């Protein structure tokens, strides 16, 4: 309720989520987002390159933009599996050694990146993670926190390398640090996670809502989740973690990512005309089941770069109110909103939205 974001029908309701790394946002990036949303996460890195870790380039971007727009929500971005290099509480995190995550053969358990995973089964461990945090959202300006990187913990996979035993103990472990978060941090914060997950062989919904605030879907209409069977589920999600009152945040793909090569090497000009016209399905496919607090992402990438500050008309239109509950007639899905109509085919891929 009251700790969530200023929510408005007006236009199409936007979140941002991305870093700069060289910097922090110049003046007219923030008022660019500022004005544009009230939710933005902020990644890691974050203005490492002058602020040396991303808590104090977090911490100082925060400060910019709540002074820009006061209703700001601005997330700090703290990996629940991964000890990335770029935070100082990762040179907290290598003077403890105990707490370190091994395989059944007893190697250290890293990912590629030479990127150590957490043992959530840990209690030091969860306890030092959820200071990390609170001192964020807490002592510093932030609002919230990103829990990232839950279907990495929760894969199958990992029980060959754990062991049936640890494989759930670090599922109750997941379990207990969202708990131990909360209380860290304050019932007044944000705890955003990622996330509503939807694939041929493995999926998830909406979860830990005891504690958790909103849910990302990150890989809507691509990856693994571009077929229709996983963008209606996605969509389905949003619609029902939402009438329950929960925030979801849908992060739209800009008819490519930041992950395929080929795709990136295109001139700017391309990216662009790509994203432009890319934009109608995923847009529809979200105003189709948007309920309140609900938030659309458009880019390619987690990168200011990767079209995170590109806008689009059909952002600013008038949209206003559902004024209906969304429609469905096989992978036909349609909506009406007060100024605007709303029509996804899902199986064949069309949309079409009629702005009035």
């Amino acid at each position: 309720e009251s700790h969530y974001p200023e929510f408005s029908w007006d236009t199409v309701p936007i979140a941002f989520h991305f870093g700069k790394s060289q910097g922090l946002l110049t003046k007219e990036e923030a008022e660019f987002v500022a004005t544009r949303s009230n939710f933005i996460c902020l990644e890691k890195g974050h203005a490492t390159r002058t602020h040396g870790t991303t808590e104090a380039g977090i911490e100082a971007e925060a400060r910019q933009l709540k002074n820009l727009n006061p209703k700001m929500k601005v997330i700090f971005y703290w990996n629940t599996f991964l000890d990335y290099s770029m935070f100082a509480a990762h040179k907290e995190y290598a003077k403890h050694p105990q707490w370190w995550l091994r395989t059944t053969t007893g190697e250290l358990d890293r990912k590629k990146g030479q990127l150590m995973r957490y043992d959530l089964s840990n209690a030091e461990f969860r306890n030092w993670w959820t200071n990390v945090a609170a001192k964020a959202v807490v002592d510093g300006t932030c609002d919230g926190v990103f829990m990232d990187a839950f279907p990495q913990i929760a894969s199958q996979a990992n029980r060959k390398l754990w062991g049936d035993e640890k494989f759930e103990a670090i599922q109750q472990g997941l379990q207990d640090i969202i708990q131990e978060t909360r209380q860290k941090i304050g019932d007044d914060k944000l705890i955003v996670y990622n996330g509503i997950r939807s694939t041929p062989d493995w999926s998830a919904g909406f979860d830990f809502a005891e504690y958790t605030d909103a849910a990302m879907i990150e890989h809507f209409g691509h990856f693994q989740s571009a077929s229709k069977e996983t963008m209606l589920r996605d969509i389905l999600e949003m619609q029902r973690a939402a009438k329950a009152g929960k925030i979801v945040v849908l992060k739209g793909w800009a008819g490519f990512t930041f992950i395929d090569d080929q795709a990136m090497r295109k001139p700017l000009t391309q990216k662009r005309r790509v994203a432009k016209d890319s934009l109608k399905f995923p847009l529809a496919c979200f105003l189709a089941g948007a309920q309140e607090n609900c938030y659309f992402i458009y880019n390619w990438g987690y990168r200011m770069e990767n079209g995170c500050l590109e806008w689009y008309p059909e952002f600013d239109k008038p949209l206003g109110k559902p004024v209906g509950e969304m429609v469905r007639d096989g992978w036909k899905l349609s909506r009406e909103y007060k100024h605007a109509s709303v029509r996804v085919d899902l199986e064949s891929k069309e949309a079409e939205i009629r702005w009035r």
